[PDB]
């Protein structure tokens, strides 16, 4: 009842004297290890597997046996482990190996349980739940297998911000699937029917949000991996009534904005002198641009309309302008050029000719349509600025606008680069360069830990902008001198504690915080936040 | 506390009504399956992995979650699953992937715990223990990683004979290792020292046997995978004082003997007309020959000395005779030819010239030294008998004296073949042939179930000979007409119940049985044995 409890089990870290006292002498091999030694052993066990999915499989079995050792291993090898325990391995595990999630505590909803959502939550037997990750499996369709996405995401809040692993709930809202293989698969365990229409979808998701605010009143609700037809609408429906956010939309823009403002500082080319091609004009790409404007307005008090005019949006038609003669979608209107002639708009269609005309100092890659930041385009940006900022942010790694290596080569080390995925360093004439990864892990854990402590009535856009600024300000003079746009990913606990502290102070300034126990001054609150965090060490 | 208990967990086999009553509605995807459907799903999950070791890894995680479903899957796919859940996959898992055994309940002994063996057994918290598999990791050296061999073997008693999975204990006696990689491996968790000398070895193994006979008085002790320097000596030390047997020695000879006597019936060439080359003359090979003689004497009441003269033993020097002029090891003397001249012995060195001289009707491959049953040798056996019996029994599959395919081809379908490993069928002129696998699973489970029910004071050689005869007599007229030497492996529960019944009746005839509750007549006892067996079905 010690060994079989994954929360108190220590395996070989039980001293001989503990083994005797606990009457488990002879249930373990004789070597006594420290946690650090166990982690090094587990690390070698992981690298004994070649395929990511088999590495993940090993780590799931570590989590089932000794949960402390699982988190200790992830934190000691975070950069290397991240692509294994979340994107892109996790989607492939959900799609083909969904059995790897069967043993993980989670909650399955569907229309069959309509009206009983609250009783299912009560029966799940949770104490003071702090974070809930919900998906529908729809940003191929995984349907019910989307539970794996919620599981993987919950685990990053535990690793990243020390959310206690017993106070986090992964949730699948199964509203059906349009995945035709699943609909015909004898082994699919979900609702075998096409996705429900919006009316029934919102009836079930409304019951979910009401039931959770009642049974899990202390929880942050985070939407993960919802398709475009619903993710924006979901936040508009719930942002004010419940304590919720969407990491794909709000986390991404918060992280990119923080890294982008640090790239502006290293460029010496100040924010109002920037000329920014935003390659890709979906709602998310436009959200990222707005988040950059909002952070620059907060950090530097330039008029936001002056920041908005640094942006040149490119959709599939070309430069978005008011004179190009089409009916612009609402999200594109605010960043539309007003200073470009109909005649010039007609000659502003390919990225090459847009770059030649605009003379940008920055390229933001949000296009999702492969490697458009050509050698020729990068060479042009080099005649407008001594430090081109190039952000190939499209995932997966195949969709990326340019490789950091190509960016560094073509600019002979002058490009300031942030990526969506990890990349190895590139060395040019004895000088080393490495892109700064804009990982979402920098923001969501801190937001979840801040909202878990402050208990705000809701998560207004101010708390996300605060987290964005906090992340920006954590990049030290030393980090900046070495070309880093973000604090180091390995220091995620310190990053999360700082982001959480600043999110709390913001909720206090807005008087939406419901926890009166917290300190209200930054130094004392930061110290308090750090002590509240769950640590993967053997405590008792 | 339902889902997390692998003994009562049913997963998707919980009906909706059970889920509601058990307050686990919403802890599972919505599909309700029968056990049979779960097994077919698990089977497809297994075949999603290419490597045996990754298949085993998946099955270990099935056992951890839903133990009923694990055993249901093995029994539905026994022939295919056996090479994955025991030899040869299990040795490779122990050697390189020993972490796959960490979550399995077992007991580790070593010299550090000297004098406390009994308290470790008490503390392990077992009820009426029926079977104990012990190894030292020495038949490469795995040392402590040998625990995986005990684990794999315990699981075959549960699958094969319905030993209740809560009443079986896997044991490693770690007396050190001579594996030099392990002695230098930072991740080895065993005693980091060379194997103990015989005096300290027997002090620890004597304490083991005394402690077990006291704390686990109802148990069968089975020795598994002990090296030749100790396995024979161990049985001589303990056979009369404790309830114990060695499956490598006694199980192998019992299974081979049963299959061999069935091969004699199909050959029509009766036992006293057989001429049997025994290729390989180690203690085990000579044990197999003696077990064949002993079974033929029991089943047919030929004088045993007349059976002994059907055997022609070949060691590395050639035909073992009294005239060949060397000092014969004790085990070889009893099967030594007395009817071969010194002059003929000098010309009886290669297997080819021994086969030409002896004119055997049978070749028994126990040599462990590769494919010595050549096309030329098989062609010669064809001029001495219309049905050559050819038994390439050397493991692994590389050491085998001849492929069943080659045997069937060279004899145009006349060879009667038993193998150590599974082989696919061979088709010759529209006629199908398939070797009968002499798997050890045919005997050890039945012996363990018989000795668990009868509670004999010890396991004399009569009980093994009884099990051997019982297995022989289970091969039906129909099995025999189709060329099978053994009952079908898939019917292992019925085989185990029959072997157990006959072992019990033998212990009753000898008045060594200590359980007075049992029926004493075969039909009533067989019915009773079948009802006692643990079944992998959802019971409650
Ligand atoms: O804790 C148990 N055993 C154990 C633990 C360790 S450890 O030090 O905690 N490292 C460790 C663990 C698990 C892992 O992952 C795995 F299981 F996949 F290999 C990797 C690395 C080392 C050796 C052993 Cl034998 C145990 C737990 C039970 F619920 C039941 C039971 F019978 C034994
Ligand atoms: O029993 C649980 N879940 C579950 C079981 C099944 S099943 O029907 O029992 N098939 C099944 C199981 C396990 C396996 O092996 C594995 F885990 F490796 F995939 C394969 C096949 C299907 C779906 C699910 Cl979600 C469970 C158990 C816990 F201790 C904790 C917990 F949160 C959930």
């Amino acid at each position: 009842a010690i060994l079989t409890d994954r929360y108190i089990n220590r395996g070989t870290a039980f001293t001989m004297e503990e083994r005797q006292k606990l009457h488990i002498l002879g249930r373990l091999p004789p070597v006594v290890e420290t946690l650090e030694e166990q982690v090094a052993r587990v690390y070698g066990q992981v690298k004994k597997y070649e395929k990511p999915i088999n590495r993940y499989q090993h780590l799931v079995s570590v989590h089932s046996t000794n949960t402390t050792l699982y988190y200790a291993t992830i934190l000691a090898h975070l950069e290397e482990m991240l692509p294994i325990i979340y994107t892109p391995t996790v989607g492939e595990a959900c799609m083909e190996y969904s059995h790897l999630f069967f043993r993980e505590r989670g909650v399955y909803f569907n229309r069959l349980y309509k009206g009983q959502f609250r009783n299912i939550m009560r029966d799940a037997g949770y104490q003071k739940v702090e974070v809930v990750v919900i998906t529908d499996g729809s940003i191929g369709d995984l349907g019910s297998n989307g539970i794996g996405i919620s599981i993987g995401k919950c685990s990053l809040y535990v690793a990243g911000a020390g959310i206690d692993p017993r106070l986090i709930v992964p949730v699948i809202l199964d509203v059906g699937t349009n995945n035709e293989r699943y609909l015909q698969d004898k082994d699919y365990l979900g609702m075998r029917e096409k996705r429900l229409g919006d009316e029934e979808f919102y009836e079930l998701l409304d019951e979910f949000m009401e039931a959770a605010s009642a049974e899990w009143p202390n929880a942050v609700i985070q939407f993960e991996d919802f398709s475009n037809n619903h993710c924006f609408d979901i936040m508009e429906r719930y942002q004010k009534k419940y304590r919720c956010f969407n990491d794909d939309i709000q986390g991404t823009g918060a992280v990119i904005a923080a890294g982008f403002l640090n790239a502006i500082k290293l460029s010496g080319v100040s924010p109002l002198q920037q000329r920014i091609v935003v390659f890709g004009a979906g709602s998310a790409a436009v959200g990222v641009a707005n988040n950059i404007a909002a952070l620059a307005a907060r950090m530097y008090k330039f008029p936001v309309q002056d920041l908005v005019k640094t942006f040149y949006l490119v959709d599939t038609k070309g430069l978005v302008t008011t004179t190009r003669g089409d009916q612009l979608a609402a999200h594109k209107k605010l960043l539309a050029r007003t200073d470009v002639s109909a005649e010039d708009s007609a000659k502003l269609r390919t990225l090459e000719e847009i770059v030649r005309f605009v003379k940008p100092t920055t390229l933001l890659g949000l296009g999702g349509v492969g490697p458009a930041f050509t050698e020729e385009i990068v060479k042009m940006v080099m005649q407008n600025t001594e430090r081109p900022i190039i952000f190939p942010l499209s995932n997966p790694t195949s969709k990326a606008e340019v490789t950091p290596e190509n960016a560094y080569k073509w600019t002979n080390g002058a490009a300031i680069v942030a990526s969506g995925s990890p990349f190895p360093p590139t060395t040019i004439g004895g000088k080393t360069f490495k892109p700064s990864q804009g990982n979402n892990l920098y923001v969501f854990p801190g937001v979840g830990l801040g909202c878990a402590l402050a208990q705000p009535t809701h998560i207004p856009e101010e708390l996300l902008l605060t987290a964005s600024e906090s992340l920006n300000l954590l990049t030290t003079e030393g980090d900046l001198r070495e070309g880093r746009l973000y604090p180091p990913l390995e220091d995620i606990h310190n990053i999360s504690a700082n982001v959480a502290t600043d999110v709390i102070l913001e909720a206090q300034r807005m008087k939406i915080d419901n926890n009166k126990k917290l300190p209200r001054t930054r130094d004392e609150l930061l110290a308090f936040v750090k002590k509240a965090m769950w640590k993967p060490v053997y405590s008792g």
